[PDB]
């Protein structure tokens, strides 16, 4: 609950860029090797990612603050419509998960 | 029959990839294969005869907590400076065991700006 994923949909288009919004809550200090992964549900460790992007250190970070971030994942790194469920996970520089979103599928929407 | 036997299946393989951006290659180990530290995935021009014909390659990392008979998802990132540029040729991924045998191959693709 230390990193909250925001406005997470139930599905995302497979071949378009995805915009991942999240909040660095007061309960965590970011670190420049932190990253966000797209993980298939049922994952055990942080090495089980499908794709990832570095979460860039917030400019002029003041401790204990509340910061909202955006990451655009490119469509050609996203899964296809494979019926599987994926989620977002925030991973720190060491490898602890401190954020995990509701699941979602890549496919056309309702 | 067909070749190679599909002991490794490449997943979500696109029709084309960016010439100068890294690509992320996804494959699954089937219950037929027991992976080995010297297995690798190569990018091969279509029409390859043996594992010697590769364009570029990476070692396939040995999966953690490996249990025989399992289906295992893997991913490799090939750097763009090791990828073919827009040469009009067709390529595929192939999984090659340490015994030097091709045990999986993907659908073909070329390196160019996407449609």
């Amino acid at each position: 609950a230390h990193v909250i994923f925001q406005n997470v949909a139930k599905s995302y288009l497979p071949n378009a860029h995805l915009e991942c919004h999240y909040t660095l809550t007061p309960y965590i200090h970011p670190h420049p090797k932190d990253w966000v992964g797209i993980f298939k549900v049922g994952w055990s460790t942080a090495r089980d990612y499908y794709t990832f992007l570095w979460s860039p250190m917030p400019e002029h970070y003041v401790e204990g603050s509340t910061v909202n971030c955006v990451l655009a994942f490119q469509g050609y790194y996203l899964p296809n419509d494979d019926g599987e469920f994926y989620q977002f996970c925030y991973v720190t520089h060491k490898g602890e998960i401190r954020g995990a979103s509701t699941p979602f599928q890549f496919r056309a929407s309702s």
